[PDB]
């Protein structure tokens, strides 16, 4: 139902096509901020509803340059609304087709803000386990937003491991998947493809694919050391950060630390807040610190966004 989530937004167009989801543009009415807002049903979810809710759990535990940020969490009889990060430059996933593919160096902007979120994950006791290009957002200013949910599908990211239901390391499973990532930026099509999951899977297995003439020798060192079949002989986070060809244009390693975490409450945005609910600021401070991820949490979270953009901390 759509009574409470319309007593908080507007909604503006459909932007995200799915099928458990719908996403609409919309409006939050104290802030004026735009929001996305992504609808899941629950009797469509099944089963999911668990793993999507300890997902959702986990979302509310990261903040990060690189990750969607999480506003609002609301549920009812039958839905599921997460109130989310607008980010207008669409997928990762159209953005590689419409360019065919990139340059080397774009390539490795793109991927440092890949490993910046992953890595950040990993440091907050999380793995990621479905990353692919359309679990990957351009916001406004091109930056990498990642997020999750995101629609043989993700077969042709899981790790060997993944894939045979064997005992595995989730950050493990990423490194592989990140590895996947790179090659198709670079190459524009995927290192292991085919027509059926057995096929596919196969080709996974033995870990033999091609090597296109384009591809610089660092590169092509760094995808071995990425797509190794064997977990153990895979390279690890810590030495992906300082990769050889990830400082190649850019002599620096991956800032993957949480520029903007949530240290003490914001005093501009208690303020506004305690005018506006007409409370005293302890009573206020009281009400914020228990982060339900309600209308107060986003809120909160729209008036810090607001003066992180130089505009007046302002309820409407
Ligand atoms: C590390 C990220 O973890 C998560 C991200 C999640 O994101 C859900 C979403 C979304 C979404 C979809 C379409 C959009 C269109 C435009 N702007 C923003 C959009 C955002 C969910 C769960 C997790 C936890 N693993």
């Amino acid at each position: 139902d759509y009574d409470e989530l319309l007593k908080y937004y507007e909604l503006h167009e459909t932007i995200g096509t799915g099928g458990f989801a719908k996403v609409k543009l919309a409006c939050h009415i104290l802030t004026g901020e735009m929001v996305a807002i992504k609808i899941m049903d629950k009797n469509t979810l099944g089963s999911d509803l668990p793993r999507i809710k300890t997902e959702i759990e986990a979302l509310k535990n990261l903040r990060h340059q690189h990750i969607c940020q999480l506003y609002h969490v609301l549920e009812t009889a039958n839905k599921i609304f997460m109130v989310l990060e607008y980010c207008p430059g669409g997928e990762l996933f159209d953005y590689i087709i419409s360019q065919d593919r990139l340059s080397e160096e774009e390539t490795r902007v793109v991927f440092r803000q890949i490993v910046s979120a992953v890595a950040y994950v990993h440091s907050q006791g999380y793995a990621h386990r479905d990353l692919k290009p359309e679990n990957l957002l351009f916001d406004e200013y091109h930056k990498l937003k990642l997020i999750d949910f995101g629609l043989c599908g993700s077969l042709a990211y899981a790790a060997p491991e993944l894939i045979q239901g064997k005992s595995y390391l989730g950050s493990e499973a990423d490194v592989w998947s990140m590895g996947i990532l790179l090659y198709v930026l670079m190459c524009g099509f995927l290192p292991f493809d085919d027509d059926t999951a057995a096929a596919l899977v196969a080709k996974i297995m033995r870990g033999k694919y091609d090597v296109p003439k384009w591809l610089s020798p660092s590169s092509i060192l760094l995808l071995q050391q990425m797509l190794q079949v064997d977990p153990k002989k895979r390279i690890s986070m810590k030495n992906l950060l300082n990769h050889p060809w990830i400082m190649q244009d850019y002599n620096y390693p991956v800032e993957w630390q949480s520029k903007n975490p949530f240290i003490h409450l914001d005093d501009d945005c208690v303020t506004e807040l305690s005018v506006h609910h007409r409370n005293n600021r302890q009573t206020m401070e009281d009400l914020i610190s228990l982060w339900q991820y309600d209308h107060l949490t986003a809120t909160y979270l729209l008036l810090l966004a607001k003066k992180a953009r130089g505009k007046p901390v302002r309820l409407r």
